[PDB]
């Protein structure tokens, strides 16, 4: 009634987390072991684990920290207080049953590079695309991760805001099925690397990012049509399709990437013809090709 603020010292944010994890291990527990099933030498006794993780967070918040780089120890999600970690430039997490990143990702404002591998993870915050210094984003081996938050950037006036910094992309074993719009709106990514996931299409503005130069899009065997490139200008070079098994087609206008050096069609086993205006690209282009389509 006369009440008229406070905050929890991290150290006892940090001993909550570690008897909270240590007591509820849905999910987290299995995913983490089974990430490190072929790694007998990390600690693998709850407590001793957390304990680890904790004290790493803790060195983390201290000055001098550039990187948090979280290999093979849990972390289920981050404790409370994530803001402590704003000054941080590089961040990874690997193979650390991590189930979800904090909804407010600007607390992370300093990251320029972020690398999350072979966990459970199911989502993006729609708040990653808040990330203005981040340089290069991957996601590996996040197999029950089907979607990207969205606006990844946007634009007015012309005014870009959103990921406006970001260079390369890399999105590999995941269960993502489609890109949003706004991967278009991307205007200083240079490498977009989608491997080994269920894209299941791709649209034509791709080819309006105006800083794109290398599109490698291996092992996606979901993926059935290449789109048209119609007026598209991204300064392309390098396109790889390899191991694309359902590919079906090459759109006819494909020799309006009149900068493309390397075209990878290797695995392509399904693709049935090449275009006729393949002639058409770049002389010094290197076209790898199945051998069902080499007379061609
Ligand atoms: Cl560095
Ligand atoms: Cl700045
Ligand atoms: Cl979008």
């Amino acid at each position: 009634l006369y009440f008229q603020t406070a905050l929890r010292p991290y150290h006892d944010v940090l001993s909550q987390w570690q008897r909270h994890y240590n007591a509820d291990r849905n999910r987290w527990h299995s995913a983490w072991r089974q990430a490190n099933s072929n790694n007998p030498q990390i600690e693998t006794r709850t407590g001793r684990a957390l304990k680890a993780t904790a004290d790493l967070l803790e060195d983390a918040t201290q000055p001098g920290r550039v990187a948090l780089e979280l290999r093979s120890v849990p972390l289920p999600q981050f404790p409370d207080q994530a803001f402590r970690l704003s000054h941080l430039q590089h961040m990874t997490i690997d193979a650390a049953g991590l189930m979800e990143l904090p909804d407010t990702m600007q607390q992370f404002a300093g990251l320029e590079t972020l690398t999350l591998a072979r966990n459970p993870l199911r989502a993006l915050p729609a708040s990653i695309a808040s990330l203005n210094r981040l340089r290069e984003l991957s996601i590996r081996a996040c197999p029950e991760l089907t979607e990207l938050p969205e606006p990844l950037a946007s634009t007015d006036s012309g005014e870009h805001q959103g990921l406006v910094n970001l260079q390369s992309l890399r999105l590999e074993w995941t269960g993502i099925r489609s890109l949003p719009a706004s991967i278009a709106n991307l205007q200083n990514l240079k490498s977009l690397k989608i491997r080994n996931s269920p894209l299941s299409a791709l649209g034509p503005a791709i080819h309006h990012l105006p800083k794109l130069e290398e599109l490698d899009l291996r092992g996606c065997t979901a993926l059935r049509n290449y789109p048209p490139i119609f007026g598209g200008r991204a300064p392309l070079k390098r396109l790889i399709l390899k191991d694309c098994s359902n590919l079906l087609t090459l759109p006819l206008d494909i020799h309006r990437l009149t900068q493309l050096e390397k075209l990878d069609l290797r695995g392509c086993v399904n693709l049935s013809r090449l275009p006729s205006l393949i002639a058409q690209l770049p002389a010094n282009c290197i076209i790898l090709v199945p051998p069902h389509l080499q007379a061609q």
